[PDB]
């Protein structure tokens, strides 16, 4: 069920104009209605300032009265079968304001000096935390147990547009508004604006940083497919140049490269390291381009009405640079190794701490392969386990208990008749953490320090 | 280099009124100025909208001038230090509007019946995807290399306040909002809200639910603090009864959960269980208290100024709710595999399906230790491993594969002189993928059936 808010604003001022999305306008005066009648929503929830509006008997009948006395200055057809579907919400506000008064079911008036008005003198001044604000707006929009969350940000501040739009964010909500910017009076079409892409192009950004910073594939984005459908219909031969460039950057060869590096084919992940590097290199010159495009957007008016290219998904990408390095495979497992204990992934930093000294090792003796066939490996192995068991007894005893998990011979967990296992070990989140990421870098230039002898 | 960030919008309707913040009080008209004061930023980017001024040769002076005119009109004392170290930067803008046209500096004057103000101009057809808005604020705010980043939202449309927030969350930037609606009247004690928080409670959120939803604690933004010190000072019975009781809500308990989840302490993760059961059951119960509370906002106005409690922050940790069951140990261990198989964590997924099995066999036969020392557990084990290496050859190839990773005897790699390495046995993400999704359940299932006729 479809359900739609909108921040009341004021309806006093604001005039008849053709509102219009998707080729397709409605005959209205207020935004939310055009929205409505598009949308067709299951429910309608109003959002009532504290300031704005005060009727002492009820504020909620106050504004669903303002609204049908605005109607009727105008003389408009319908809107009082849309008035007994709306829900009618108070929600509060900061700073000083223009507050109107409300005297029992009906706005109050007040002749003043020369013209017509309403009471609105001195009316408002209250200091707020936004996260009050957030929290209100945030409980009513949780309550209304909708499936489909549809924002008008129209009216309201820029403090409560900008409240409601976070609010809306962590309920999969599409923003709409109707940049206003004064009034064109009758005869005027008037285009809303979808907010809903901004929002995500943000979310998607700030989950690719983390893809790249926790060494996980899950979190990245694959904006493929948003690239793969781009193509506007108007375009100069430097745009389609660089658009065509960008199009086909291989996204896919960082999304493989996370997830080798979070499944631990730590050989894999460093063979590529190289293609990545060419990759993103190819990735910064198409960015850098696509920026004084963007720095010099007057003399570039194409990218205009297109949607589908935005730079935070392609800058964000460029942040896999600080997961690569130059050098041979065996110095680029040696960064992996760091990367794996900045990200707090233990396992996997345990276990190539403790075989890369190996593959180090059999590099000194002209080389082979990791198979107990091979005889420079089966001696190799032999001496890093060993001098490996004489010191550093932790690193192996950490690595193992983190490889078989705490059901596993390592834990020495007893399962009961009944089926509850209770641990014979404990699990020290502390001694983990810390010698990971504090002596293990240590224990191993110590180790790697000791086999350059060999 | 910390560096203003504001919508200059219309200066001409700005009134010199005084500003309060953190004890702070400088008096401006415009918001930026009072900002620029106390926070001394090295730089300050004036973000100039296209709609608002109009001029041939260089119109970025002609609001350079426009500032200065409403300055010298009410004799300022300031705006030395400010004026003739500000950067300006053009940004597009959406919708109908069209305001102030200008010549070579100064804003061109009119006459018509009765008055002196500018001429603005009236069409404004300026229809653009707000994402392209987006990206052109995004390129400036890149392009400023910038180590802090402050935002003033308090001028602009709410088209233009919203996503200039957007782009300003990808650059950790402080927001700050002077909420005016109407005319506030010359030397008005005004103070700024900060929204900072707001913006970083919806990405806490976000990230919250994906740590939940991925099995990551990494991604649980530990709120733990931030709950500490939460204590307003006026607070009713009723208030502090609740907000005692969400004071001390064990989130570490559920940060916890989440670390043994994901390093593979499945017992340990499967004992807390029950324990997190009561956690966000007492949670539950709190939050539909703090929601009416909210919901009725008007009279709890002791929270209004509150900043340290967030509703979508605990909201979001009652997603921990999916990742519990009820049961024996066994049975919680058996949801904990398809919890690892529905989050692609492959490698504990394994290792739990090979072990489990095992666990399951010791139940049967009256109970034991996970030690090679006792004898239920030698055979349960020898019947275990010897039915995979039968029936199910697959599944204990791959969990030893994850287990030891790409560098190792399972994978077979080979050492150069050099130091090139060139992986082996080479197994494909979506071999992985597949087996561990698709098929890796109903052979456990299959395994599990058969162990119970022992």
């Amino acid at each position: 069920m479809k359900c739609l808010f909108y921040i009341a604003g004021d309806v006093s001022n604001y005039s008849i104009v053709n509102y219009e999305l998707n080729g397709q306008t409605q005959n209205t005066f207020f935004a939310a209605h055009a929205l409505y009648n598009l949308f067709k929503p299951d429910k309608v929830i109003a959002l009532i300032p504290d300031s704005l509006v005060k009727d002492n008997v009820s504020d909620e009948e106050c504004y669903k009265n303002l609204v049908i006395n605005r109607a009727k200055e105008l003389n408009f057809a319908g809107m009082e079968e849309f008035m007994n579907k709306v829900e009618i919400r108070k929600i509060p506000n900061v700073g000083i304001a223009s507050a109107i008064q409300c005297e029992n079911g009906a706005p109050k008036k007040e002749k003043n000096k020369e013209g017509r008005e309403v009471l609105k003198r001195l009316p408002y001044n209250e200091k707020r935390s936004p996260i009050f604000i957030f929290n209100a707006i945030y409980a009513i929009f949780k309550d209304e147990a909708c499936d489909e969350y549809l924002v008008d940000l129209t009216h309201g501040t820029n403090v409560l547009v900008s409240i409601g739009m976070n609010v809306g964010a962590l309920f999969n909500a599409k923003f709409y508004s109707a940049p206003v910017m004064g009034m064109p009076g009758k005869d005027s079409i008037v285009n809303i604006v979808e907010l809903t892409d901004v929002v995500q192009a943000t979310n998607d950004s700030l989950m690719i940083r983390s893809s790249i910073e926790n060494l996980d594939e899950r979190y990245f984005k694959d904006y493929s497919a948003k690239l793969s459908r781009l193509n506007p219909t108007i375009f100069e031969e430097e745009e389609k140049k660089v658009l065509t460039r960008v199009k086909g950057t291989d996204v896919n060869v960082v999304i493989n490269f996370l997830w080798n590096i979070r499944n631990g084919f730590t050989v894999n992940a460093v063979k590529s390291m190289n293609e990545l590097k060419n990759i993103i290199n190819q990735l910064e010159e198409d960015l850098e381009k696509l920026k004084s495009f963007y720095k010099n957007w007057e003399e570039h008016k194409n990218f205009q009405g297109e949607t589908l290219l935005v730079l935070s998904d392609l800058d964000s990408t460029l942040k896999v640079k600080d997961l690569l390095i130059e050098g041979n495979d065996l110095e680029k497992l040696n960064y992996l190794l760091d990367l794996y204990i900045k990200a707090s992934i233990y396992d996997k930093a345990l276990s190539l701490a403790r075989e890369l000294p190996v593959a180090i090792c059999l590099n000194k003796v002209g080389g082979g392969m990791f198979d107990d066939k091979n005889e420079k490996y089966k001696h190799c192995n032999e001496i890093v386990t060993s001098y490996l068991r004489l010191r550093y007894s932790g690193l192996m005893e950490f690595r193992n208990t983190l490889m078989h998990g705490g059901l596993s011979t390592d834990m020495k967990p007893n399962v009961d008749k009944d089926g509850n296992i209770t641990p014979g070990k404990i699990v020290t989140k502390n001694k983990i953490e810390d010698f990971v990421k504090r002596e293990l870098r240590n224990y191993f230039d110590k180790i790697v320090n000791f086999l350059s002898s060999a």
